[PDB]
């Protein structure tokens, strides 16, 4: 279900593997922003969701540093996986950049991503 | 540095190790909500931040499922390590609960936690 | 342009008048939550947006109290208006409920609504 | 108890009057950002809050355009008034800037301000 290759609305690619333990591991490639090639991701998901048609809560983090460049930022996605013919992962994210103390009021962007297979 | 035992304004406890690879691993114990005992966390951080006075960007995730309890929820903290006169982690977070499609509009809480050692 | 009747993805109805002052006034009707009938809204908008084809910044508030009921809550929508053939208002919102101090950590939901005519 | 002159952690100044209907009217002056002098604000508040110790839900908007400047941006504050010894208004905010479609993913900042009398 959650494991596989997903794409959002900006065209970024989320490649993820959901493990026994509730662990998420894989790779993120952004189509936008100060980003090039793939980045490591890690996260967690609820490995025993409610049985009432509820979705599956999950979240993951990407620090946008790889061998090619470093944006000095990290993003976390919070959302849920909804399985089925039209499987989706619906999220909201927070992108925090390293700022000085004086600019910290402006260090965090908020947005929402929708991923489909 | 980031490795260590941190507490937030609620009294929750964040125990982390920062790997040289940009990995964050540890446990989280919440003082509030539908939680008891400790939860695995996993995250990422900028392992080569700027030194221009800027903080260190980081994020992590906790799914609130352990051997004791399952809240069917996942929270992500996005923020930055500030190495001022005091060690501090300022974050904003997103908590998403598993919900049916009907209730998805009301699935996600947002807040802000500050951590000191 | 902004002035008109708008509907979001949940089926809520936003009727507003954009004033010369940069004032937004109207009524809001939610299809979801603890709400019946129309509610008073007020907001503001950039009455002189960039000419580069950027959208128009705006926001508005609704306290969910009227003669029918009082949810002891208030939402604020923050976003931009984009004109043309398929004019749209894309927003993110914050919904804060009155709580005790002990429960302030869970007082605020976050979401996103997209409005069309 | 909401009416009056408030200051936040950044040094911004917030002058409000709460109307009986449940209106919020006033001016806002920002210590930071692409801002100078006063800005009209407007908003709503729960004029009939619970009487169990809960705060009063409120919200307000500021479009950062005035005689002096236009940032092509709007901020909304959502949160609650905690009355008593140290009157507080705890908020979270969304700041949206007019952008083109291409940059829309990065148009919104999120933050939180604490105001005191
Ligand atoms: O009630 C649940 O669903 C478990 C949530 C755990 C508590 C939340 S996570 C964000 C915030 N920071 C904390 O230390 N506790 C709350
Ligand atoms: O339940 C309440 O506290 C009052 C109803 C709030 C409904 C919310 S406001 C954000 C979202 N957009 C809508 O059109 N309805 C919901
Ligand atoms: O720079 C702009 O686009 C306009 C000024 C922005 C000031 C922001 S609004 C949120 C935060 N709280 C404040 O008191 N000031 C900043
Ligand atoms: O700081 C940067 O510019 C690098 C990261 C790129 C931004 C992101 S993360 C949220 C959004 N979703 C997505 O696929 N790309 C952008």
């Amino acid at each position: 279900g959650i494991t596989g290759t997903w794409y959002n609305q900006l065209g970024s690619t989320f490649i993820v593997t959901a493990g026994a333990d509730g662990a998420l591991t894989g790779t993120y490639e952004s189509a936008v922003g100060n980003a090039e090639s793939r980045y490591v991701l890690t996260g967690r998901y609820d490995s025993a969701p409610a049985t009432d048609g509820s979705g599956t809560a999950l979240g993951w983090t990407v620090a946008f540093k790889n061998n090619y460049r470093n944006a000095h930022s990290a993003t976390t996605w919070s959302g849920q996986y909804v399985g089925g013919a039209e499987a989706r992962i619906n999220t909201q994210w927070l992108l925090t950049s390293g700022t000085t103390e004086a600019n910290a009021w402006k260090s965090t962007l908020v947005g929402h991503d929708t991923f489909t297979k």
